[PDB]
């Protein structure tokens, strides 16, 4: 469950936080509306997995693995067994068009999945898109807390855990994160509901993984379907399509939490940085 | 109102935040249980402002002000009203044994007071541990409906600068002034096993100060009714926490972690520990006495 109040943790031994001596000099680790971006050395997941675990904790994952993209299923929720939310219920909800794909993964001892089946659209950008609309028609608000939202095509290489959870949080998006906002690829077409001048922007959040409480993920997702449905009433497809509605929404809806690129990555096309002391959740060659 | 789901804001300009470029690398600003930590430059106050008057939020700001101690309401009164949660909804609370005592401020539109009869206490221990059963109290009989969120301070003290929405969360401390920059070791908890506020020297986040804390009227009714129900089990089995409330209100942060915590910006006495680099405003400073 989402617990109504603070809860009571037991005595527990670890470093003292100091006040004069800030571990993350290198990154900004809290955005100017006082969420925190998360990044290693900003969190004691001790500490963050005593508070939810307290609570019980239901997360639920969604991934869609509609035609080809099957293939990427076996690694990603092998991996997802060995850090995504380790120790804590996680209800996977995977959607295709090929239920007798899915590969038989072991499961740990707390952990579910779902096999939800779907249409498969022709147009690939209608695939990605429509996750949206899915995402919002989709029993969850009475089966899991919170729910996390990303891309099949990835691996999980490090650990993911409680230290995301929070009403509403987005990721940044890795090819951008050191990247000005004009240079900043939103649609800049008034003509589309996901239109963002130059002049706004906090951060460029990645389509790939976002997530929150079950109801805000709900509004989120119902939000950017109804806005794209909207542009193509218009006869008009924002240039990166859902992740243009999702950018556009958290620009005027602030996320409670911000990913680091730690948790969305791709080190084909990027290598690893200094600044990136784990690389958590990467991109699978396709 | 605290609004069930995130707000929708309008267009705002203002300069974008950067990833790689942080404006604070000489504090920490965020706990290790992921609640910010407010000193100048961690945040955009208008982002901020335009979230909280969306919902139409409705500051209350606790005072007692129990016998001599009347003489600093004129000026606590005033300057709050240049300072705290201007533009918003704000509810004083006056606790006090003299309610013809308490001075005529004019108020700005959107702000009232109350003024609360209490008994006064002989022990200057028991008029400042009292504050919690007293907060407690009024959380069922006042706040729960007049209020959404509390913030309960020290009269000895005025605004010297902005205190806003930047501080509301469901739960805060504050950086006590003269232990921001401590070992836990170094911490004035209570150190006596015997007492519910015990806290050995090998735990501790941070030494919060008693003159400054609140949250949403929820867990401040949770907060004080658990710190007074300490004090009375300290009480029968015959003992006093060495720093009183504050020792108590340590124990309880100590175990429920606050969601946010405030610099000592907000918390300082100048004349006693002049004004550090790190401290790039002083917004609320004790009064000489
Ligand atoms: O045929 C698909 N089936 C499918 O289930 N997807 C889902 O949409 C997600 C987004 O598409 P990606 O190809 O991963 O997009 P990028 O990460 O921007 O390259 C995939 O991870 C996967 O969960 C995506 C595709 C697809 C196939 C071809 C082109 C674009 C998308
Ligand atoms: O006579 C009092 N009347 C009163 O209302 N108070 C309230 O308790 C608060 C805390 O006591 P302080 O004297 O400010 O304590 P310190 O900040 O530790 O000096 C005061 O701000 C005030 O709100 C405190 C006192 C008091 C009087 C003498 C000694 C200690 C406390
Ligand atoms: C520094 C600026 C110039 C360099 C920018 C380098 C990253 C570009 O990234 C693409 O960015 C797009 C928006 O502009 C979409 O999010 C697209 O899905 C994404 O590529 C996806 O994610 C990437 C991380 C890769 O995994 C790519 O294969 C994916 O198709
Ligand atoms: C560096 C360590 C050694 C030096 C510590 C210097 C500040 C000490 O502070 C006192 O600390 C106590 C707890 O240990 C109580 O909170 C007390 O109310 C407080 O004094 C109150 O607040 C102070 C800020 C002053 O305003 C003082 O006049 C007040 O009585
Ligand atoms: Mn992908
Ligand atoms: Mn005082």
């Amino acid at each position: 469950a989402i617990g109504e109040f603070m809860v009571s943790l037991p005595r527990m031994v670890y470093p003292q936080p100091k006040v004069l001596t800030p571990c993350r000099k290198d990154v900004l680790v809290v955005t100017p509306w006082l969420a925190p971006i998360v990044w290693e050395g900003t969190f004691n997941i001790d500490i963050l997995n005593e508070q939810f675990r307290l609570q019980n904790t239901t997360i639920g994952l969604t991934v869609f693995a509609i035609k080809k993209y099957v293939a990427f299923l076996k690694l990603f929720l092998e991996t997802a067994e060995k850090h995504f939310m380790v120790g804590h219920r996680v209800h996977y909800y995977v959607f295709t068009d090929q239920p007798a794909a899915v590969p038989r993964v072991t499961l740990g001892t707390g952990r579910q999945l779902s096999v939800l089946e779907v249409r498969a659209y022709k147009r690939w950008q209608d695939v990605s898109m429509r996750r949206m609309e899915m995402i919002s028609d989709f029993r969850f608000l009475s089966e899991v807390d919170y729910l996390v939202c990303v891309d099949v095509d990835m691996e999980f290489r490090d650990h993911v855990g409680v230290e995301i959870l929070t009403p509403l949080f987005g990721t940044l998006h890795p090819g951008f994160y050191g990247s000005s906002r004009e240079a900043f690829t939103y649609e800049r077409r008034p003509q589309s509901q996901a239109y963002i001048p130059k002049d706004e922007g906090d951060f460029y959040y990645g389509g790939a993984f976002f997530g929150g409480s079950v109801q805000e993920v709900q509004r989120l997702t119902r939000a950017c379907h109804q806005a794209m449905m909207v542009d193509q009433a218009n006869g008009i497809e924002a240039v990166w399509h859902d992740e243009s509605h999702l950018n556009k929404y958290l620009l005027r809806h602030k996320p409670t939490k911000v990913l680091s690129p730690e948790y969305l990555w791709d080190q084909q096309l990027l290598g690893w940085p200094a600044v990136l002391r784990k690389l958590r959740f990467t991109a699978v060659p396709k």
